[PDB]
């Protein structure tokens, strides 16, 4: 019995972090590229985490399988189509999937990812492949699916290029720009390449979202807010350590993309302490419950909801409110956003 068997909205989930173990296996075999395990079950266990690690610790999991997906046109599109299917089955009526286009490419990328051998798959090409898959997934399963292109904290040179992709494919799936990666890199939020990209997004009406306060101090959330101009904040658990910033963001209707299970596994959340989302709930903050990387976390959307239900005390009421809030704070145009709110309100009666 799921915790909330009613329509949901997810804004914070990773394409490259939500691939099926079966599909990873398929391509490892088909391409003759190696994997840390030979069966889907053994692969699940080695790519997945059972206990809290660290942000850098969690990031090492992509090395296991990315090499097998990156560079193959049929793989990139396939995981996009299968993603939608996975969400539809979760009750998700609207989702925004994030991914770094450069990390799946094998041509026109200076630091060649995963030691790939030169190919013809351009970062731009991966954006077009993902669009097709998500769009076929929408038609095929009946849920609205949009994408978000991720700037990598350790590679600011890719940033202005991400900005262009968001411009080029504006609303043709791409709805916003993100900043993901290793938040422990002191001052990465402020690298000129990242800064320039967000400043440009503001001048061009491209929506912005930034990971901050996941593992970093509230000072990083302030960089995201003041310099980067985020509309939303990925994670943001640490914002509450700076009361003034918290209540300021609270009073500004800042949307927090919360991922309960994720925060536990990465170490972002000290389990010995009451989760930030409980304060968020009690303060009637504008937030959402997201999965982040179901693959690496061995989870589904019901994992976060149950967690917040059994522990933390979330009610059906708070789930509806929380989802309506995600709908309002989505990066969709007004017309489409209304359509969404109609769906939720219709199916919430
Ligand atoms: O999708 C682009 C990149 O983002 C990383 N990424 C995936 N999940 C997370 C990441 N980034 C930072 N914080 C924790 C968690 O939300 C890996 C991936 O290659
Ligand atoms: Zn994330």
């Amino acid at each position: 019995t799921p915790a909330f068997n009613k329509p949901k909205v997810e804004l914070h989930v990773h394409l490259d972090g939500a691939i099926k173990p079966e599909t990873i296996l398929y391509f490892g075999k088909k391409r003759g590229i190696a994997l840390p395990a030979d069966t889907v079950e053994e692969l699940r266990n080695i790519i997945g985490m059972d206990k809290p690690l660290s942000l850098p610790g969690f990031l090492a999991k992509f090395d296991y399988y990315m090499p097998v997906i990156a560079g193959c046109r049929e793989a990139i599109k396939r995981i996009a189509y299968e993603f939608v299917e996975m969400k539809a089955k979760e009750g998700v009526v609207y989702v925004e999937v994030r991914y770094s286009p450069h990390l799946l490419a094998n041509s026109k990328v200076d630091p060649m990812p995963w030691n790939q051998t030169e190919g013809d798959v351009t970062p731009d090409d991966v954006v077009d492949l993902v669009n097709q898959g998500l769009q076929e997934g929408e038609q095929a399963f009946g849920i609205k699916v949009r994408s978000i292109l991720c700037c990598m904290r350790h590679q600011p040179s890719w940033s202005l290029e991400v900005l262009e992709l968001c411009k080029k494919y504006n609303q043709k799936t791409v709805v916003a720009m993100d900043l993901a990666g290793d938040e422990t890199i002191e001052g990465s939020s402020l690298f000129p390449g990242h800064v320039e990209a967000y400043e440009g997004a503001v001048k061009n009406g491209i929506h912005r979202t930034v990971h901050a306060g996941e593992v970093g101090s509230p000072e990083v959330v302030r960089e995201a807010v003041d310099i980067l101009k985020t509309e939303r904040v990925g994670h943001g658990y640490h914002t509450i350590e700076d009361e003034a910033l918290y209540n300021r963001l609270l009073k500004e209707n800042m949307h927090f993309e919360v991922c309960p299970w994720s925060s536990y596994l990465t170490g972002a959340w000290d389990p010995k302490t009451t989760h930030a989302v409980v304060r968020f709930k009690n303060d009637k903050a504008n937030y959402s419950l997201n999965t982040d990387d179901p693959l690496i976390f061995k989870s589904t959307l019901d994992t976060d909801y149950q967690m917040t239900k059994k522990d933390m005390g979330f009610t059906e009421e708070e789930f509806k409110r929380l989802n309506i809030n995600a709908a309002k704070s989505s990066f969709l145009p007004e017309e489409e956003k209304k359509e969404l709110l109609e769906r939720l309100y219709r199916e919430y009666q």
